């Protein structure tokens, strides 16, 4: 680390280009409206919430940026991409209001958006589709999301898809937020990728929410040390302009020594006392430092401020960051939390009114009025002139992309709809589907294949020589290889899946990884992706509890689908055949990037197990998209059942169908369930609608339009709940579900499918059991089947194993 | 960053204390047996998998540790806590086999454990309770887990609970793994806490899985840079002993320069060529770097090895790490990937046998035999001699603690079982329950409250005064304040929740945080916690989609219970009342830390909403623990329904019962469901048993014993699936579920409960709907209820809003 002073000395500091006095009047009005918005919300006494102290500490930092740096979306590019610190939203709304982009009625509806004309608590594009762009309130995601957004912008330029050289990514972070592993865990990537189009602005007010970040330490030195060691350009903005005289005349170096040795805890104590106290405990530590302010009054000493509140020091930092190349820059802005709010941090708000010279009658304070600048006023003119120079207003968002893509038709995937020559897997099918898309002139170069180190495990080796690996294996490479870093790969996926909005340049990402390390490991990011309206594909490879048989407990995924169904705009599928993978990918491509432009993303689990891939049944396309279709009906005069399967288990369910017919004379209807989740949601929607329209023609759940009423059995490679979720909509009185509940373990696929009780043997027993209960066959038959199949009726429940 | 040479120069290198020749004979046998184990598995052609190259590159590092450093569990402490790199498992098994702790039959069942006498693919305590200790295969979790384990050990010492001063925590990592954000994301914490009982060992073989970590750079320099920047003591083990005389002879320092300028890509090139290619491209880079290897034969040059393969260099690194104080130490060990395997990473087997002078004859080689050292042999004597001087063998694990605790009885929670004067929340009930435990002599000091910055939000501040905050507010503080770091807090919780096994010292942790940032954010650690047999409590505060009303989309949790039900050994509850909280916590304590010592952990969601807390009905104990109990029955002659509710929504379900009786003469049975998940699991266990015992009387799900067959409606603050999961077990033919599917948004609780269609008015309408559908009432009564309650029948579906 370096001395606890500004990185940029006054001598190298550029002249401030703006009208400081005018900007302060405008800024004071914004601080005011921000506070009023939150206080009005508090007055309603509805537990609405909202913060004020945070924006107060960073208001000047943002003000300098809005006046001289942030470029808004324009005809050439999406402008600067600003990841606003989540809880300072009231400050963004206040400025928007003054710019005339929001009404008073909207500020009055802060945190009350159910009725349509309110404002979200935090930046949520899903709720405010034309205003916010990036979800940042979940601490940690913003910084890593920003790093990969910056890398993605360079990717677009290097690929020759769009000149993004005029765009900068700004990430506004708190110092307490930096403790989240995601916040610093990927800062080395910025150095590897030379992201000089990235700027981290860390508001260092030395405090978390409940207390100091490191009371007996110096968080600023800690941050400087690690970012410096990571190869970043660190710019510290420590002290305001009043300190310049002091640091300049102290030829003893004692003041610096004092600033260096004083810890975060003591600095916080000062900002709760007064001038006299600072003179005694701070400057009074050494005779040399005591002499520097001897001729100063207590008031003059109390005026000394931290750098993050001085427009001149702030400007210098951002300007230098804008000139730095070959690496990312992080600005450490020293501020005071609860700035100008007094001890606090009706009438008690007249303190801030006087502190910031707010032009509001001390008679109207009770009314908590909003301040506005009339058209023609000096303030109004200035406010708009500075923004026009920067191409308009920010934040803003375009919900749809403008261009028309010529997507491939289902027929282009024709080869995958036919019976396959060799035994392949759904993952191999996925790769072949990707190849078809890579032949489409319209979207071939808009495709963004993303992988988490493991590429050989997914047979992606072929695409390598074909489209190359992005490596600024060169700068024209198309595939993003992020190594052992699912969160990083996920953030790359997110930047690509939202490029249609951010840069009005639709890109179509396909991120394939070990399904177990999907939602379970980066679920918080998947939730934010939905909020950000991500349109892309998440491919969970090596999925299924019993399919990735040798890997064991931390790799065998039998629940990612349970996690994915919790995300509203995520459409999940678990196909068993190659032709289903084709119809699904094609449909998803059409829904998200076709004229419909549906705001959803897809999650498709694929397998690493090879088996026979039959041809798609004529007319099954729509059923595949809806979640279920009938594969075949097998004759049998001793009984009749329904058998459902998905993923790798479907082949075993079909095996059971044959066993039931040839050994027991039991006939059956076999169905391939491509999506239990979409069928469950369709059913929930139908039942909701019918309940609200009791007098009208009821809607029938899709699954009830496919299945009949004979006893049913379902088996999958996931936990029982995956198939049980449609119980309510299944038109049969008997519905037994087999699943892989329990921790995985290492063994052969055969042994695991027997252990998890989902193989053909268990399907037969479950089906016979249902028939026996209906008196259609003797219970002894079921008991003998259990014996014949060597089933241990008394082994421990797999869930407890 | 320092020069690309060893940190410890030969002049400061301690004398190696062991028999190099003999240790190598032992090591070669371990290398051989590890390889045989994987090869034999492969021959089965069951896609079992397993690695070899990784252990080959790091065997010498682990060998030095086993011979001179690793302390085994003993009478004083749990010994050294080693987080073994998961993929080197075959090497640990090979050694255990040689030490006579594993049989040949077990080795032959490598990756085949369904039948009971096999070995897990990776370290999984759940699968091998007396062998493995820490789950490490999920990349990234190992390093952050180890940091907090080391922190926890200091805590135990500072709190006077146990002297852990002789324990060292070792985390063995791969360089590719360091890319995981969690790997380096928390390293500054080790510095803040001066964790001199922690050692990171990074195997830098320059390659991850599908290529190098950073071919165009120097991964070792990147790692040194960020770890040095984070305040760690970095020890680089770059070159073997053969280089010493050379480097010493080097006067122009040109050799140093040569090494510094060469990047990972180059080094991996020489790593494949030959002794001649090296004197040309490497030593032939500069004239001065030629005279050094002039009097050297191509064979002598090709002999130059990397430091990670030199026991003398490795020993010096660990010795220095062992003596270092004030901070953590990281050892960067330079090795060769697929070391000694030449061919790959029968001729192949013969090759390795000759390379390591393995004592296997040509006549036995095709049998892929394991090697053993008979008692009395030199190897057998030394192997066991070294371990005995180090207190025994490891890894080893003790599944149950020996001590007997005197747990508080339910009566000790008496005040919580009675009606409350003041309106409070389930979170307030939780804090009071904790205070009761803090008055119990036997466990008061064993409790470990854990928080992530936010404390006042959960009303915990009342405790900070009593037990204090751990801060080496002092070293005796009992509460762990981890700041904005859910993952870090989760790791501290894990270290404490498994202390009963690791240090034979049961500790009872309670980690409270915003439920949204629970499984969704650290789900991979929660899965690992179940594998590690964690026993403790996870408290999801501010839960429920409509209850954390002002925060919005990324805070409103209506799905954490869907994520938690995927973890086999996690018991989940969503209580509505304070007495339910008391009963649940008491039972959890008894089960996990009483005589039963059950290996499960608890997840309990609590609320921030205050309301009337009634008294616990007499005899409701069993029901509360099971998941459901009948609260009351309300008379009605025009019909009868069953109403189920949980969490904050129960209050509204009871309100609906009143309206149904008063306004429509419809009576009902009202139930409080404390856990839909335990109920669903119970139901699944019964149906499974019934399916497997067709000749026996069907067992009845507990929920079916409590409920009757009248139409039922269920409503919760979570998505519909949470209540729908018990559909198959509910005795009624009609079961309607209301839930909070869809993205959250900001507003009053009233508007959100109406928006998500879960409030009183919707429960009433759902109930009436089932009655009308059955014929008990006219449809028009439903249509008018919808009008009367001002319900918008055409409002968009909340899941889509
Ligand atoms: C993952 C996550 N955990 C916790 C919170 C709750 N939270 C909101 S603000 C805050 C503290 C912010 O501190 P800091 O980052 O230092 O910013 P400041 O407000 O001081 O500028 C916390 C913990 C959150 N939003 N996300
Ligand atoms: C979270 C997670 N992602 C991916 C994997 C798959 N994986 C297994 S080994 C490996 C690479 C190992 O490379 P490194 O850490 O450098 O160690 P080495 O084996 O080379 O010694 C990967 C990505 C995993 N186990 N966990
Ligand atoms: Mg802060
Ligand atoms: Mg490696």
């Amino acid at each position: 680390i370096s001395n606890y002073i500004n990185t940029i000395p006054v001598e190298e500091q550029p002249e401030y280009p703006g009208n400081l006095e005018l900007e302060r009047r405008i800024r004071s009005a914004i601080r005011w409206n921000a506070i009023m918005t939150v206080l009005r919300a508090s007055k309603k006494d509805l537990e609405l919430g909202g913060h004020m102290a945070s924006f107060q500490s960073s208001a000047t930092i943002y003000d300098v940026c809005f006046n001289h740096f942030f470029r808004a979306r324009n005809e050439q590019d999406g402008g600067d991409l600003v990841y606003f610190q989540g809880h300072i939203s009231p400050g963004v709304y206040a400025r928007a209001f003054l710019e005339g982009r929001l009404t008073q009625e909207q500020l009055d509806n802060f945190r009350q958006e159910v009725h349509g004309n309110g404002l979200s608590s935090y930046p949520h594009p899903k709720l405010m589709p034309e205003f916010w762009q990036f979800p940042t309130v979940s601490m940690g995601l913003g910084p890593i999301g920003a790093i990969y957004q910056a890398k993605f912008l360079k990717y677009l330029e290097h690929r020759g898809l769009k000149d993004t050289s005029k765009q900068t990514v700004y990430a506004f972070l708190g110092d307490g937020e930096m403790d989240a592993p995601e916040s610093k865990g990927a800062i080395t990537i910025a150095t590897r990728e030379k992201l000089d189009n990235l700027v981290f602005v860390i508001n260092c007010n030395l405090q978390r929410l409940d207390g100091p970040v490191t009371g007996n330490g110096k968080i600023i030195n800690e941050l400087e040390g690690i970012f410096e060691g990571a190869g970043w350009n660190v710019i510290k903005v420590m002290w305001g302009s009043r300190w310049d005289e002091l640091l300049r005349k102290d030829t003893s170096g004692k003041l610096i020594q004092l600033m260096n040795e004083t810890v975060d805890g003591d600095y916080q104590t000062f900002k709760s006392k007064d001038g006299a106290y600072v003179r005694e405990h701070f400057f009074g530590k050494y005779p040399e430092t005591a002499a520097l302010v001897a001729d100063w009054t207590d008031e003059q000493i109390w005026a000394l401020n931290r750098g993050g509140h001085d427009p001149k020091k702030i400007y210098a930092a951002f300007k230098k960051a804008q000139e730095t190349k070959g690496k990312a820059t992080v600005i450490l802005a020293h501020t005071i939390k609860g700035y100008g709010m007094g001890d606090a941090a009706m009438d008690g708000v007249r303190h801030i009114r006087d502190r910031f010279n707010v032009p509001v009658s001390d008679a109207d304070i009770e009314k908590l009025p909003y301040i506005t600048f009339p058209e023609g006023s000096e303030e109004h003119t200035y406010l708009h002139a500075q923004r026009q120079k920067l191409h308009g207003y920010l934040p803003s968002r375009q919900p749809n992309f403008t261009e028309k893509l010529e997507l491939p038709s289902l027929q282009d995937f024709g080869a995958l709809l036919e019976e396959q020559s060799k035994e392949i897997s759904t993952t191999i099918a996925f790769v072949r589907a990707l190849n078809v898309m890579l032949k489409n002139k319209s979207i071939k170069d808009r495709l963004v294949p993303i992988i988490a180190d493991e590429a050989r495990t997914f047979g992606m080796e072929g695409l390598f020589r074909q489209i190359g690996i992005y490596s600024p294996e060169d700068e024209k490479g198309q595939i993003l290889q992020e190594g052992i870093n699912e969160l990083g790969a996920g953030c790359s996926w997110l930047a690509a899946a939202t490029s249609y909005s951010t840069n009005n340049l639709p890109m179509i990402p396909f991120y394939i990884y070990y399904s177990m390390f999907g939602f379970q490991r980066i679920g918080d990011l998947c939730w934010a992706a939905g909020d950000q309206q991500a349109r892309g594909f998440l491919i969970g490879g090596t999925s299924g509890r019993t399919t990735l048989n040798g890997e064991g407990l931390q790799h065998e995924d039998g629940h990612s689908h349970i996690q994915s169904l919790t995300i509203p705009n995520c459409i999940s599928y678990d196909p068993a055949y190659a032709y289903e993978v084709a119809v699904i990918m094609h449909d998803g491509l059409e829904r998200m990037y076709g004229e419909k432009q549906e705001n959803v993303y897809y999650y498709i689990t694929t397998l690493n197990e090879n088996y026979h891939m039959p041809a798609m049944p004529e007319g099954a396309e729509e059923g595949i998209r809806k979640g279920i279709y009938k594969l075949e009906t097998i004759e049998g005069s001793k009984g009749k059942v329904q058998l459902l399967g998905s993923g790798s288990i479907l082949r075993h369910v079909r095996e059971a169908a044959e066993i039931l017919a040839k050994d027991y004379g039991v006939g059956s209807d076999v169905y391939s369930v491509t999506s239990f989740t979409e069928l469950a949601r369709d059913g929930q929607d139908c039942e909701r609608w019918n309940m609200l329209h009791p007098l009208e023609t009821p809607r029938v759940p899709y699954i009830a339009q496919v299945m009949n009423d004979a006893p049913a059995v379902a088996s999958t490679d996931y936990m029982k709940l995956f198939a049980e979720q449609v119980r309510t909509y299944v038109p049969a009185d008997d519905y037994r579900v087999l699943g892989t509940d329990g921790f995985g373990r290492s063994d052969s696929r055969e042994n695991l499918r027997h252990h998890f009780e989902v193989d053909a043997s268990y399907v037969v027993v479950a089906a016979l059991g249902e028939l026996a209960k209906r008196g259609e066959i003797d219970k002894k038959v079921v008991a003998d089947a259990i014996a014949k199949f060597n089933i241990d009726a008394d082994k421990v429940n797999p869930r407890l194993a």
